[PDB]
């Protein structure tokens, strides 16, 4: 398992690092 971003791929470390990620692929500067 690993903390990766479905959308692009991104990956990260941390997993609030990823949610706030998913927020750019909705409405995040
Ligand atoms: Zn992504």
């Amino acid at each position: 398992r690993s903390f990766v971003c479905e959308v692009c791929t991104r990956a990260f470390a941390r997993q609030e690092a990823l949610k706030r990620h998913y927020r750019s692929h909705t409405n995040e500067k």
